[PDB]
């Protein structure tokens, strides 16, 4: 056998790991499938993509065309169904139908062997018709034959009665194909809508209490849901609701020293009270847990917990099983660390004395949550622990549960990042909030809408309980209002951390990321009422958002997305579409200067000549403008962070 | 199983489509072997490669280093030996003594838990020393360990006897590796020098005749040999030797109709006197051919025959095979065409009635003139037969002749023409020709030298009977002059076609690349001996590159090579190394006006500091100077094409 065919197909994508991983995508998502095709001589080639289903039922017809000319790429978007394994091949192929016509549209004006040249046509057009499978179709191209075999007839018009728009319609539906020749099988994962598509909030249940009863409980912390659900959110992340240890318990600021009254951070997890599998006394008890996740469903919301893999060293599991720690000579066990930060008040596990152990009971524990409606995790630092027993536990879970989607919480190095992705995370924490200046977004995200996209689903929180941006810092309000645009249309899958509405902004100190007085070392109590009633929150413009999101198909999608250039540093344009939707977005990254700007549109890029002129609604304000190839905007912080416009019919 | 192992190794490179055809190399050469390789949380890795022969041999210790900080991309340098198929693996694995080393050299001055990390330290040089094979570097670190374990010493000279040079050394020879994870192996195919390195010498054996007898022979033809000789070549190559055609033979200037003498071109093959497997009977017989052969190689000299899988009209297959050819609907056969270039007097062969057919007699061919000492094929137009085709002869041939060297004469698009050279041809013909403004070159052979070097090798023809650029039409002898530097300083094969030592460079016509009065459609007559006695050769500029490269092992390889910036667009600069060989060559790329410039050289690349100062020669004059980090060069066309300097020990 030969590696190569007979018509050359050559290095199909997307490819994941040399095809030992799948790449991915999920129900209703449109990408495209791409390969090298060419052949020996100057005759045409043709391609198409042959998308199978889980039980093998091939899709649609689906032509291939080359993507740019003299590169012999050719590509197709296809878009996936149901969920499960698919696979994808492409069959690559002669055209002769599409040389012949080529060449007799020169020959039988100019003259040269006309009757031969129309004999060869009659009978590509004969092997055409046999595999037509209807009967009028058939018909169809017979006639065509008999007309170019009817030597009484002018050659012009024996020629014109094959180049007909109704033999053109047969022919792209049953196209002659010489050599067909196919890939070798790429598979694809598709997932749920959620994993690429959701809105994310963040809160800490205890920090919703009482004045008789400071630390919330579920009971008291559901009452949140309906206004999280009323701003448009699909998905809440809780922080650990197990247990929380005593030994080195860290005090309010990140203080090394616990008080008597310091409720801890909840990511030490476990004491004589319990471990992995149990909530904290202080939140009640696994009926009331089921209360709260029972009430977030009837809002349409579903519960991400948090997932992380570590001990208080007061957690069970230091006793029952030593060996899931790595002891140093003296016994002791160092604390685990992310230089230059330190967690005095955890131990890290080791993986290499029991692997077997902690694999089944960490998937015991996962499958714990799921019999209680938990259908999503948050893996915490999930690059402390090895690439391969995540892909294992997830690949355990998500063999009897394949709806249950894994984040992971990965600020890392990008290779580890893109790793962990490609082993199976459903979604990946990103730099976005490192990225501000609109260099650095067009950078970051042509590079995640691009191949990354195979394997990657971002979520973008603009801002989580370890990362308040000096960007925000700096900008106020205006800079709340700009992040969350961006992050809104930017990914389909967002979200922000409870305090983000009131444009909390206040650091630990110049020069941090940690807010001052931080939720993860204290009980954080805020006034929701206030803040509604004297229109210091952000609310509203989040609640818009995500309606805007669900009423807009272009933004509850990754992969088509385009930069359009504007004459201003500080303003960036790009538009998003899908099918007949098409989303424009003009934002101004400076939160303290007014900018005025024109915006050059690539028409084309819209599906729109050049010297068109398009109507579109800006959706954060009603207003309706006339805009083409150039467009003058004027945006003012604290009025307007941005326009996102809709196109209209 | 998992797809990643306990330390991830990924991505390994050179990889030629995706591991299903080999890696190249030649014996002697060196390249590099990438991967990309970290670890989960934040200890040391390492790793190495592991390069085994056809036996199965692992080579040396060899290992990586971290190619650029923050990529976890990792290299190291291998050198091919013997020819056959060899594989190459990366292990990659924690290195527990560089963790250690680094947090020690924190812990122990600022004076924390010091007893604990100085045991655990000797602990680590404990497990080391068990698996040293040698009794001297045994003791060594086991004395080491005896130091750090010293409780009546201060703790900074505990630790600094585990980190004196002499334990460092062992330690680079024998370190300890946790958790070794290994890659699959991927393939490398290693052939004969040969195969990179050559020098290559077209002509036409029938032009070289006599008075007498104007038509040559192959024992008039082999009095051109001892020059061909001594002007360094290495390899002679020959247009088709076979009878050629008389039906629609071509005359002078390839025009349509031959008179009665016209001797017609010889990739028109065959006539009723033979097919592909005969000698054209002007040149003689076969025992004249094994004279031709016996007395080239009594030179050094190798024979390449041309390949050329077509037909004249008169070519017995025409009728003994009609099913390899493509017949019309009135059983004529199309002449074969290149657009807009047209072949009247030959047939293309056709594959998909009898395949197997052809790939039988083509074989049985190429077998025929290998028993006659052609070890070398050039093979015309690889790009008008299938791909696989040529992927199937040539795993043929090579699998009982693996000294077998195939040249693929395509100027064609890229797709098709590395696909060629991954399927197996040796070595591939190039844009070269087309290259030569600098912003060209550079761009060019960046991307020659680059990744395309594990699949490709390239041969730089300066001119070919079809090539004669408007660069030679234009420049006159200092034109030809600097092709010839950068042509053999450039690639480590090159050729020229007879005719380019005499500065033949009239054109056909004003924006042609035919030459006038070609010598594929006539006899054409040199006085060498003339040109010679008269200085109106280059050849002694020829004679002195081939030597230059004899002596330097730099320009005797094609990876290593760096270009240096000038402040001149005219004027270009590149080096190229292998081991303490060192060639630094300076070309003015202008053949009408003489070019000063400053050369900038990046003293880095050349393995030394920015201030120092190295005495070079130029080996075209024996002149010598002293460059360093800024050169000014002056370069008068006629005069000085270019410096080619050797760095000095
Ligand atoms: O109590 C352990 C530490 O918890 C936090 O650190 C978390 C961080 O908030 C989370 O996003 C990251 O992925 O994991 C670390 C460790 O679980 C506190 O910020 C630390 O001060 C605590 O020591
Ligand atoms: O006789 C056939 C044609 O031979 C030449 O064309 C060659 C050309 O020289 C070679 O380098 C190219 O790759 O293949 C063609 C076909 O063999 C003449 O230049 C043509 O005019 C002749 O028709």
């Amino acid at each position: 056998p030969t590696v190569v065919g007979r018509i050359p197909v050559l290095d199909v994508r997307p490819v994941v790991q040399r095809g030992r991983r799948p790449a991915k995508a999920v129900t209703g998502e449109s990408f495209e499938v791409s390969a090298t095709v060419f052949r020996e001589g100057h005759d045409a080639v043709g391609a198409n993509v042959v998308l199978r289903d889980p039980r093998g039922r091939p899709g649609p017809w689906t032509p291939m065309r080359e993507l740019a000319p003299g590169t012999d790429r050719w590509g197709a978007t296809v878009t996936a169904g149901e969920t499960g394994t698919w696979s994808y091949t492409v069959e690559a192929w002669g055209d002769p139908v599409t040389t012949w016509r080529h060449h007799a549209r020169i020959k039988i004006p100019a003259g040269l062997d006309t009757d031969l040249v129309l004999e060869e046509g009659a009978r590509l057009y004969e092997r055409a018709a046999a595999d037509v499978p209807g009967r009028e179709d058939r018909r169809e191209l017979l006639a065509a034959v008999d007309a170019l075999r009817d030597e009484s007839r002018p050659a012009a018009s024996r020629l014109a009665a094959a180049l007909t728009p109704q033999v053109d319609a047969v022919l792209a539906r049953h196209p002659l194909r010489d050599l067909v020749t196919s890939s070798d099988p790429l598979p694809l994962l598709v997932e749920r809508e959620r994993a690429l598509y959701g809105a994310w909030y963040e809160f800490f249940p205890r920090s919703e209490g009482t004045p008789h009863t400071p630390h919330g409980t579920f009971r008291t912390a559901a009452r949140r849901l309906p206004a999280i659900a009323a701003m448009g959110f699909d998905v809440v992340y809780l922080p650990p609701i197990h247990p929380i240890g005593t030994t080195h318990r860290k005090g309010r600021n990140n203080t090394l020293s616990a008080t008597g009254d310091d409720v801890g951070v909840p990511w030490a997890i476990g004491s004589p009270e319990g471990g992995h599998d149990s909530i904290h006394p202080a939140l009640g008890t696994l009926d009331d847990f089921d209360h709260f996740v029972t009430e977030a469903g009837k809002l349409g919301l579903e519960i991400a917990l948090d997932f992380a893999l570590q001990c208080s060293p007061d957690h069970p599991w230091v006793h029952k099983h030593p060996e899931w720690f790595h002891h140093r000579p003296d016994g002791t066990i160092a604390h685990a660390e992310n230089p230059p930060k330190k967690y005095q008040d955890i131990y890290p596990i080791a993986f290499d004395a029991d692997p077997d152990g902690l694999a089944t009971e960490t998937v015991r524990i996962l499958r714990h949550w799921m019999d209680h409606g938990v259908r999503i995790f948050r893996v915490d630092n999930p690059h402390t622990k090895p690439v391969a027993f995540w892909e294992r536990v997830i690949a355990d879970i998500n063999g009897t549960d394949p709806d249950v989607i894994f984040l992971a919480a990965a600020f890392t190095r990008p290779a580890m990042m893109a790793t962990l992705a490609q082993i199976g995370f459903q979604q990946s924490y990103t730099y976005f909030t490192w990225r501000n200046t609109k260099q650095e977004l067009t950078e970051y995200l042509t590079e995640l809408s691009g191949e990354a996209a195979s394997y990657m689903r971002p979520n973008f929180f603009a801002n989580t309980p370890d990362i308040l941006h000096a960007y925000l810092q700096h900008g106020g309000r205006p800079a709340f209002e700009v992040r969350a645009v961006l992050a809104a249309t930017l990914s389909p899958t967002w979200g922000i951390y409870s305090g983000y509405e009131l444009c909390e902004n206040t650091p630990l100190r110049e020069g941090s990321e940690e807010y001052l007085d931080s939720e993860k070392y204290q009980l954080k109590p805020r006034d929701w009422t206030r803040a509604a009633r004297e229109g210091t929150t952000i609310a509203p413009l989040v609640t818009r958002l995500n309606t805007i999101r669900r009423e807009n198909p272009a933004l509850r999608q990754l992969r088509d997305l385009h930069f359009h250039p504007t004459d201003k540093e500080e303003v960036i344009a790009y538009s998003k579409r899908q099918g007949s939707n098409t989303v424009l977005v003009v934002v101004n990254l400076d939160p303290r200067h007014t900018q005025e700007a024109t915006v050059s549109l690539d028409m084309p890029q819209l599906g729109l000549d050049w010297h068109e002129s398009v109507p579109v609604r800006d959706e954060l304000t009603g207003e309706t403008y006339h805009w083409g190839r150039a467009n003058y905007v004027r945006l003012e912080p604290g009025r307007t962070p941005a326009h996102v416009c809709t196109v209209l019919r």
